[PDB]
């Protein structure tokens, strides 16, 4: 038979380790020669595996490169202007990869040119309310200084803003052993620690969903036409330079002004972290000197599209996608999960010979430019907005299939919970003591749910990864799942060798998954909800799901309004209308479920597949979120302080958000009542589309 | 059988003429108690006629009314501030209605109060190449002057946006007999002419498709947030009152200054049409006084919505809509198009009766406020966004059945060009010399198309009525007809007496309609296309006549463009793009059809109804034109120079509009090549949406 458990049986832990190992001898950097080989080898072989048409889609998108010949680095200079101290131009290469060419030396994407001088500030992880400390308790200005900020707990875009906003002249990121080394692990090669020559790469653009800097809202197609520089979307305005903590350590051990003002600002090498700014006394004539000469470049990118076309529902799309691009040799992110696709499509393309088709159509998509701010995704979704919006069902992400090996993670709709649930039950557990017992056992044992006892935990989507374009801009039903870490240890931070030349083949093989088993688990995962989404007769979403956590979110949202119960009363503030919607979602939603068991009608059947499928769609206001065009569904937002968390009710999060600071109360408490208000519309709007139709 | 022609069939002559006398007896202006009264009563008879569901849909809009004991009028002041001359405080009332109470003086809906004083300016339309004339040519200032327009050849919220760009602190409008007196016919009663002491009523808002002022993107239901007075859309800042023909003699017998520049500017008065500024010299120390008193109010509005469940699709919604609210009695506007609707309901209902269903779920509207500004259908639109772009097949409405006696006008989408041929060559003309022969045949006859020998002529749409919201906003493909005059007399002025007290069932029933013939055509018209819309198993679209008229759209855009050769050349200006995206649109719209009609698989028929349905969808723009996000339609827009006329590719008409007078050519034809590359990414989007799905 040609069901789920042929495709399952069919995907071998064997195959994804020989496509991870091809994926990852060389470094495929967006825009370079090596990724545009890689990009022909994925659309051949997708074609050999059975795919009915397999294309490449190709956008001329802005990118960053360092200098070849004029590399970057930080000084400590002295009153002479004779440079004492520079950082590295390269982080030392592993064991057997110390010839390969083309390895990107750490930098950071986007940032502009300069060769800024001044004294330094250290700025903890650089956050909104570490900011908050500096400048309303401990009056330290940044203004004119450089900051120096630890990698972790945000998106080191948000930082980069904060401190331009700041007032700082340019930016230091490092990696912290606080935040990057496990107690008791080694370090690269000997374990899976970040050494202290390490460093994590990664732009620092604050696009708020806009893809390509120069062409928001349309594809980077051969015609298009782009903004200039100065009006691109989410450049940064003050040089950026990331560096390792052998690095951080020869610049933070000078520093004098005040203490840090308590232990949360203090890592772990042995230093104050005094605040500054500047130096102690001895060298307080002393400054730090950025040299930055990389060069933003508009370059050709290309996606790989695979199709698997529905025998039954050809219009109606399931889409598998994962970014191919890297920053170095991608052994985690992202070739854990895109050999983890690879083998996917040889598994629907062994049933497709065989005969079979699923009912609705499967798009597989290899991205480009994940790492430079999603462009690949983004770009391909502005060129097909209207037939993914009219067509689109769901959306699995498929980026690094492993970030721990202790259970697993998902983030997804709360359309999918159900899905969730039900597919991990029939799934094998690859967790040692769980021999024979089912991955749904194991998850919810190892992560059980704060809410509900016997379920496991599943977070909101944030962002950060390619998702972002379907689910908060067209509203497309999203998820992603992967192994992950047990959250005890270094907390929101990922894994210690993220986006370093040392996540490498070896540090999978040896380190994190020998066997395979994590990495087939999680192919088990997206393969399955991939599978049920496109074969099911009835679409697999839950929308009483939906309505249990907008009452969640719609009691979170009150009771941090009800800090201020005084301003409240004045403005007339209340939630009525928004707990009105959420009980009027829960009553229809309820009553839509019963119709859904109760009705051989296709008419009717594709009419209520087409509730379903519009209901995720139902939560876009086509007007988006204020200054944020592109994050348009109003339940769910990327943290306007960090870009990887979600906000639940993010409109009116923003409003309410240091509200006691503001200049103009009536203003501003206003604009909390028009959020409510949008909210309580859209809630009831999303509702009414689970009514009787006529 | 129930088909199209027992439909047809069942529609009476005296049932039109039976309802248009009883909703013309008294006046129904929105807001006020006759007019709820009158919504109960459409929607106590629409049950009675048998329709599923009939609901009342009520807003709280701002709406504007005189004050009842402060009657706005103007003045001529002597330098001693005596008022020696004062215009009208009412139309002199018709005969035998010289007792109806709560008749509204004329006003201009939305004027803000004022008692400004100055020197008149005629400036002829108040177009905006008048206004050109008058600054650029004439050297004529207007700042600070109070301007004299005649109505007509343009909306009058486009003349006010006009005066108050040149600086002028007031406007008066008034009826020319050049405009409003056809030669050889007598005033009211005796004759349809406009006498002396008629005005024009009617709103001057510039809403751009915002709806209710306070309320943009959300319906103004009983929990919404609405925008201070300060920032609502659309209201004017200045003050503006209309007047008839005998008052506007006096305002302008004494104008001085300059001479009018040529006879387009001399309208029928015996006066000489000086601009001015100011009186000749005997009187140039006396001046103008406008005293204006109206106020703003927010005020509840009823919609009646009539649900016909569909049989097969009742997840498809063709939607039959029109306004119930007139200024005064409503004569021809809106209750000959109201009783129309009417019958058409009445006929439906009997055929469901009977037993019959519609394929489709067809909607019956009854909207509110349209005289202040189309807000009851925007507001209702607003609130059912999400079923109507997900559900809505097409929008056909229903103000003024006639206008005139000569021949039928229709005004559509392409999408309905073959509907109404194929139509309208199955009706009787009911034209005096075509006894025997179609309607298709006597409209061709009578309005011979510009391109095409032995078609007629069908208008792009343009705006000021109730399809605004549906088309240029949601992208539902939308079409309106009615009996026209021969528009070789006061042509780009409607009906004489438009929006007047004259207004009345006997206009209708003694000059325009005696045997309700027209009428009867009409309800043919726009019931036949709700039936076949609603009925036929493919969408009557034809997607090959939008292929035809976007090559012509595209040619007539590179002609406006080929008027600077120079700058094309300096600038790279090239319109191949677009031409290519209609080529191409044209090749697979070709290839669509061949496929249409070479498919018993009800999938690939919904399927293909849905890319049927979803492509007038496709032309939408999400981010909207500049700085009009409501009119977001890629293809047609309202003219930014005057509401009701359509504009094709106006993103680019409009960066083209008098760029020779920009100070910064580059910007200028940059922003020409942006709206290039819009238009050509979606015409290309939308052609895309036609091919094979997978
Ligand atoms: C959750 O779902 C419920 C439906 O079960 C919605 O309930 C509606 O709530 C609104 C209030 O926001 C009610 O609005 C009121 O309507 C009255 C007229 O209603 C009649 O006509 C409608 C046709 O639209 C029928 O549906 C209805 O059954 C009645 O026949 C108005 O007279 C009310 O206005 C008066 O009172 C208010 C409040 O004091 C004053 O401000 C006004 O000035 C005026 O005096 C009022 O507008 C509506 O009737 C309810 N519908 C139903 C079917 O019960 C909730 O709105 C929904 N939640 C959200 C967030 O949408
Ligand atoms: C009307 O419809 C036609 C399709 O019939 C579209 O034609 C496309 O036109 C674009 C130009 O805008 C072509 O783009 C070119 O693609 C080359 C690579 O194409 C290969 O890979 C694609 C996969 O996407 C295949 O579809 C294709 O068959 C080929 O196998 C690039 O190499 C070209 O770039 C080079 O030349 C340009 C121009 O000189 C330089 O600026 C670049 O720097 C570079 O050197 C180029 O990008 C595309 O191939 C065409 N498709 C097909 C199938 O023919 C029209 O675009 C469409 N009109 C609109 C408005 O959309
Ligand atoms: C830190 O690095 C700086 C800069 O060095 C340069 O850039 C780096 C990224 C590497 O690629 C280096 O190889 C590269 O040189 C060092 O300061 C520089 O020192 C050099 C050599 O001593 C200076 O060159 C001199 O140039 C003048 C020309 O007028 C001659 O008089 C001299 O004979 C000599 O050739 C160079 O001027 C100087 N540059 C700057 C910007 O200060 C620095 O020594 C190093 N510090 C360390 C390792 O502690
Ligand atoms: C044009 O109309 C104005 C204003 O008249 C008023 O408003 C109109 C819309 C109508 O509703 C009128 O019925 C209403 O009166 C006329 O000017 C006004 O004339 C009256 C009567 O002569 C003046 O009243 C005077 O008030 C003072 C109070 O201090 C006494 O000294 C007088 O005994 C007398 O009662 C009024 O002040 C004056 N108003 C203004 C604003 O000028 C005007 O006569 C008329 N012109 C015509 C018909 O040619
Ligand atoms: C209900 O739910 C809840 O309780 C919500 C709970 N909740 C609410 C409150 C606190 C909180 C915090 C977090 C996090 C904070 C830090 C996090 C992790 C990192 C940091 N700092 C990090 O760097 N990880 C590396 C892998 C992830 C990026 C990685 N992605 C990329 O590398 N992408 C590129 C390009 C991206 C782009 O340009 O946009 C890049 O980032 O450079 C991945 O996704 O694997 S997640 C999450 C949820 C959460
Ligand atoms: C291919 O096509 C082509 O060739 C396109 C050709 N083409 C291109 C170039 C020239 C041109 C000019 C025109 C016109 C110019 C003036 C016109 C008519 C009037 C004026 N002035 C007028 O007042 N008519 C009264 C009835 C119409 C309003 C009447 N509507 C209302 O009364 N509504 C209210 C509220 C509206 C709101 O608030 O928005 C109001 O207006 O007050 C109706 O629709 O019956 S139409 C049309 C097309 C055209
Ligand atoms: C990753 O795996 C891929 C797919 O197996 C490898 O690419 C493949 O490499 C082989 C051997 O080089 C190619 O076959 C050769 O073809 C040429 C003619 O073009 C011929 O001269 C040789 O004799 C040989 O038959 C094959 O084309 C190619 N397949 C692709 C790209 O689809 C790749 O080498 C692996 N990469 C690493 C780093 O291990
Ligand atoms: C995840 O699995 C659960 C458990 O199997 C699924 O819920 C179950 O769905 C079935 C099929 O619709 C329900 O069966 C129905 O039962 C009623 C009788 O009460 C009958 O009227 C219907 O004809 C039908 O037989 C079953 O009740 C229901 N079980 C529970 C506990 O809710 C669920 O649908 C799955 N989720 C997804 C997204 O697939
Ligand atoms: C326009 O036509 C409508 C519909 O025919 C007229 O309204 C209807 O008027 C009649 C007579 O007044 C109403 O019947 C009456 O009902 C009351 C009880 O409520 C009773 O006291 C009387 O004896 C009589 O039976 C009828 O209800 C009403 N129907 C509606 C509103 O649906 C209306 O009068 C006409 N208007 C004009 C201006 O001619
Ligand atoms: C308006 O009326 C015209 C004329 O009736 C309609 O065009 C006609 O549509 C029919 C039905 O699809 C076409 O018949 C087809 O003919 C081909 C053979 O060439 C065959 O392969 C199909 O199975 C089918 O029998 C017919 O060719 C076509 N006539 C013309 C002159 O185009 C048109 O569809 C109507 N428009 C609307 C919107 O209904
Ligand atoms: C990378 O840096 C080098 C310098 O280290 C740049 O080459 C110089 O560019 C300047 C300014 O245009 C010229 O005047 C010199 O003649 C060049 N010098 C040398 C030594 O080659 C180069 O332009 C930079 N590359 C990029 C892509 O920006
Ligand atoms: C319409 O106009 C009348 C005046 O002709 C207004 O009534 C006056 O309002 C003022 C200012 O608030 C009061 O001081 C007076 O006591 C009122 N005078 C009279 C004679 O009644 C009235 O407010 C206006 N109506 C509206 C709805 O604006
Ligand atoms: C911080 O320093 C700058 C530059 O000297 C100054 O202009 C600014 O006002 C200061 N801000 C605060 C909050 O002290
Ligand atoms: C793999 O699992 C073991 C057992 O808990 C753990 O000690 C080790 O740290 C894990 N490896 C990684 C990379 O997390
Ligand atoms: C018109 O008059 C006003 C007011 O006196 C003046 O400020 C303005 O500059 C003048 N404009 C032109 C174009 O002459
Ligand atoms: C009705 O038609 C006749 C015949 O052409 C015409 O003379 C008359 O003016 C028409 N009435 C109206 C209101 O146009
Ligand atoms: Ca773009
Ligand atoms: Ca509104
Ligand atoms: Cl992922
Ligand atoms: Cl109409
Ligand atoms: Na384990
Ligand atoms: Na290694
Ligand atoms: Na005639
Ligand atoms: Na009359
Ligand atoms: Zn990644
Ligand atoms: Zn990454
Ligand atoms: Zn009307
Ligand atoms: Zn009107």
């Amino acid at each position: 038979k040609h069901n789920m458990k042929a495709f399952l049986d069919e995907l071998k832990a064997e195959n994804i380790k020989k496509f991870l190992y091809n994926f990852t001898q060389i470094p495929h950097l967006a825009g370079t020669e090596q990724n545009f080989q890689l990009a022909k080898q994925i659309q051949s072989q997708w074609k050999e595996f059975g795919l009915d048409s397999v294309e490449l889609a190709h956008y001329d998108v802005l990118l960053s490169y360092p200098n070849k010949t004029h590399p970057n680095y930080i000084s400590i200079i002295n009153e002479d202007g004779n440079e004492i101290f520079n950082t590295s131009l390269f982080e030392p290469p592993p064991p057997g990869y110390e010839n390969v060419s083309d390895i990107v030396p750490p930098f950071s994407a986007f940032s502009p040119q300069g060769m800024p001088e001044g004294d330094l500030v250290y700025v903890n992880y650089a956050r909104t309310e570490d900011f908050f400390k500096l400048e309303r308790d401990m009056k330290i200005n940044c203004s004119g200084k450089i900051v120096i900020a630890r990698y972790g707990k945000v998106f080191r875009g948000n930082k980069v803003k904060n401190a331009q906003l700041a007032g700082a002249k340019g930016v230091i990121l490092y990696s912290d052993p606080a935040d990057y080394f496990a107690p008791g692990v080694k370090s690269y090669p000997d374990g899976w620690n970040l050494p202290g020559g390490g460093v994590q790469r990664g732009n620092i653009l604050n696009l708020n969903g806009a893809g390509d800097p120069l062409t928001p809202g349309y594809p980077a197609n051969e015609y298009a036409y782009r903004r200039g520089i100065a009006e691109a979307v989410g450049l940064p305005s003050i040089p950026v330079h990331p560096i390792g903590y052998y690095d951080a350590q020869k610049l933070l051990e000078k520093m004098g002004g005040s203490a840090p003002p308590d232990s949360s600002w203090r890592g772990s090498l042995k230093v104050p972290y005094n605040v500054g700014p500047g130096f102690t006394g001895n060298f307080s004539t002393q400054k730090v000197k950025m040299h930055i000469h990389s060069t933003n470049e508009v370059t050709r990118i290309y996606n790989v599209i695979g199709t698997l076309r529905g025998a039954v529902e050809p219009d109606r799309y399931v889409i598998l996608g994962g970014h191919r691009d890297s920053w170095v040799f991608g052994g985690i992110d992202p070739q854990s999960g895109a050999a983890v696709v690879h083998e996917i499509v040889r598994s629907f393309g062994t049933l497709k010979k065989e005969g079979w088709r699923p009912r609705r159509t499967i798009l597989f998509a290899s991205w480009d430019a994940e790492e430079f701010g999603l462009l690949g995704s983004t770009e391909w979704a502005e060129e097909n907005s209207r037939l993914l919006q009219e067509r689109g069902v769901a959306y699995i992400n498929a980026d690094s299939s492993i970030e721990g090996n202790y259970t697993l993670r998902v983030d997804c709709t709360p359309l999918m919970y159900s899905l969730v649930h039900n597919l991990t039950k029939e799934l094998k557990s690859p967790d040692e003591g769980f021999e024979g017992k089912s991955l749904y056992e194991s998850w919810t044992k190892k992560s059980p749910s704060p809410e509900f006892s016997g379920m496991p935990r599943i977070s909101k989507l944030g962002s950060g990864n390619d998702f972002e374009v379907f689910f908060q801009r067209l509203g497309i039903a999203s998820g992603r799942a992967r192994y992950t870490k047990n959250w005890e240890t270094n907390k929101f931070s990922g894994y210690p060798l993220y986006h370093s030349v040392y996540e490498t083949y070896e540090l999978v093989e040896k380190f994190y998954d020998p066997m395979f088993k994590y990495h087939l688990t999680v192919a088990q995962v997206r393969g399955g909800m991939v599978f049920e989404l496109a074969n099911s007769i009835v679409l697999p979403f839950d929308c009483r799901d939906y309505a249990v956590v907008l009452r969640k979110y719609a009691d979170k949202i009150y009771s941090i309004s009800m800090k201020h119960p005084q301003e409240m009363k004045t403005y007339s503030v209340s939630f009525d209308s928004l707990f009105s919607a959420v009980k009027n979602f829960t009553e229809i939603a309820s009553k839509f479920s019963e119709r859904l068991q109760d009705f051989s009608n296709p008419i009717v059947l594709r009419m209520m597949n087409d509730q379903l499928m519009f209901l995720e769609r139902a939560f876009i206001d086509p007007l988006g979120l204020p200054d944020r065009p592109f994050y348009r569904h109003v339940i769910y937002a990327p943290s306007s302080h960090n870009k990887y968390a979600g906000e639940s009710f993010p409109g009116i999060y923003d409003a309410l958000f240091d509200i006691e600071s503001k200049v103009d109360p009536s203003k501003a408490w206003g604009e909390v009542k028009r959020q409510i208000y949008v909210a309580a519309f859209t809630v009831q709007a999303a509702a009414e589309t689970l009514s009787e139709v006529a």
